[PDB]
């Protein structure tokens, strides 16, 4: 429809990870112990942190990242033990399916102006302060 | 307002960030170019600023303060920044040497209808 509004942007990625017996993949699990998954929380279980340096930072995933699929196998409606244990399952090996939604504001002009309907979302650019 | 809705959890910050000369605040600023589109923008729940935190250095400065990754920018140094397009924002961090005051606003969303977490380090 016309308008302007705050998109969701989803951001899907399938990662592979793998690690030596000796390592944890390198991120903490928080989720949920009649669940609709929304753009707002498509999934119960989400990346709480993710250890700068480990191995999931190496291959990619990141806090705040909602977990899809497990080795092949949805999770978005499965509990936090469960989740853990087919991680658990899998080994020094994880595919894992995740999203990172965000929000974004969408400048599109209102219904009556003649313009068209596809989303204009604000141009944003990064600037570093970090020490490296 | 009584019923469902959409829930936003949101948390305001204030931290004080003194860096050293060897030493950057720590994070990654992102946000809107100052383009003309920026002229429209209203702060919500969903998005109240125009920039924010891409991501924050484990265990840099802005890290030992609590900021973290997807914290939006209010003020800095007492100057509202809510509306403010990304150079200026920049320039106004870079005015401030060695010390940032910053007041920053991180937004969270609930399960549709608690947690536990589990480190794997």
């Amino acid at each position: 429809a016309m308008g302007p509004g705050s998109d969701y942007i989803i951001k899907e990625k399938t990662v592979l990870l793998q690690k030596k017996d000796s390592e944890g993949f390198g991120f903490v699990l928080r989720g949920a112990k009649e669940f609709t998954p929304t753009p707002a929380f498509p999934a119960l279980q989400y990346l709480e942190s993710v250890d700068e340096g480990g191995v999931a930072w190496r291959a990619g995933l990141r806090m705040g990242d909602f977990l899809i699929e497990v080795n092949g196998q949805n999770v978005v409606k499965v509990g936090h033990r469960q989740v853990v244990n087919m991680i658990r399952q899998g080994g020094n090996t994880l595919m894992v399916k995740v999203v990172m939604v965000t929000r974004h504001p969408d400048m599109d002009a209102a219904a009556g102006s003649g313009s068209g309907s596809f989303p204009e979302l604000i141009q944003d650019t990064s600037t570093s302060f970090s020490t490296t």
